[PDB]
């Protein structure tokens, strides 16, 4: 089993994001998104799968944060500027079919940040980046 | 916009189900799964999409409950006895690719029930079953 426990930090009162979708990819016997003490917990059956959280703000901004384990190490990626047909389940699957997404996954990043077209920054940092009980902060700018 | 507000009723203390995944299909400008007063709310950009909730009990049982709108009329379906590679996002997409699932959607049911292999009943009943503001009970036996 691998577990990724995500704490969401919102740093910027000019918006408020909330989770609108939580998906689990089918490899490695799948897994679950649960909630413990306000943290999003992705539990997976082994290495090689992942799960996507999609967040939406009132003003129409949105992003996906995806977390998983590739070759026994954590990975993460953020996709923003989402098209109206890019739901979380679309994004999640693309990590196993679309080359640019596959490559992002295979980099096994413990830390990644990117901005949307409005200039808002989004960041994932694993504070526990080793072993089977992984912990990450999702930091919204 | 179409909205489907879902109330979950668990009636049998021999199990406890909890939501482990919530997906939104890409058609009709997608949508969101939000929470209001312990109710799961699927808000969709128009007719022709859906979203899936997957529930797991710690005794191993699981199922998906899918809710959507097809040619302006609500639909629903439940899939039980899930394989370990049948996550909610796999199931949700099957309503637009796998014949038996497409047919279930096309039925435009205001209510649907099915039992799993252990004999547990699962039912969806739309108590507000017309118009753009739809309300459904998900009743676990
Ligand atoms: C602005 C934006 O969302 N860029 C994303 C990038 O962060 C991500 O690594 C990628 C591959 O999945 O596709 C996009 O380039
Ligand atoms: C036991 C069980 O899950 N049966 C289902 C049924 O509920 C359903 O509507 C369908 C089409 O999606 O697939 C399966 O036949």
């Amino acid at each position: 089993t691998y577990k990724i426990t995500v704490r969401v930090y919102q740093t910027n009162p000019d918006a408020f994001f909330h989770p609108v979708e939580k998906t689990v990819w089918k490899y490695a016997n799948g897994g679950t998104w649960t909630i413990t003490d306000d943290q999003h917990v992705l539990t997976m059956g082994g290495s090689g799968t992942s799960g996507t959280l999609r967040f939406h703000a009132d003003n129409g901004e949105s992003f996906t944060a995806t977390f998983g384990v590739h070759n026994y190490k954590r990975w993460c990626d953020i996709v923003t500027n989402l098209a109206a047909d890019e739901t979380g389940m679309v994004i999640n699957q693309q990590y196993y079919s679309q080359k640019n997404r596959e490559e992002a996954r295979e980099r096994q990043l413990s830390n990644y940040q990117v901005k949307n077209a409005k200039g808002r920054n989004f960041q994932i940092v694993y504070t526990e980046a080793e072993g089977n009980d992984l912990h990450a902060n999702l930091i919204i700018g």
